[PDB]
């Protein structure tokens, strides 16, 4: 059985409004590692991310990313699906930054490949 909805540990840092129309500049995706090898250069260059970074969990991967332009999650979703029939893939906005990042960088996440050497910074984001 693939995995219906991101993994509970992340769920308080994501947004669950799928269908909102609001645009908005970071987002994640959960899908198999090789749908995730492949969106990672994509997505880099199709949304000229400002920072992406790809992480292993269990088997599969979960790609994180920050837009310089903001967009609707449905529109990021349908361009991801494209790539799938087939695997499955799980595409929602990230309320929690920071936050959600630094868990991926902790067990039982890892991180695999990141756009910026040394990754994000807590002084990237506002504090809390």
């Amino acid at each position: 059985e693939d995995p219906k909805d991101f993994p509970v540990d992340l769920h308080a840092f994501l947004s669950q409004a799928v269908f909102s129309n609001r645009t908005v500049a970071s987002f994640a995706v959960y899908t198999t590692k090789e749908k995730a090898q492949i969106l990672y250069k994509k997505l880099m260059e199709k949304y000229s991310v400002t920072f992406i970074s790809r992480h292993g969990f269990g088997g599969h991967n979960i790609l994180f990313f920050l837009t310089p332009h903001r967009h609707r999650v449905s529109a990021i979703n349908n361009y991801c699906q494209k790539l799938c029939t087939f695997s499955f893939l799980i595409c929602k906005g990230v309320n929690k930054e920071y936050l959600f990042y630094s868990a991926l960088c902790r067990q039982p996440y890892a991180v695999v490949e990141e756009s910026i050497q040394g990754g994000l910074k807590e002084h990237d984001f506002n504090p809390e």
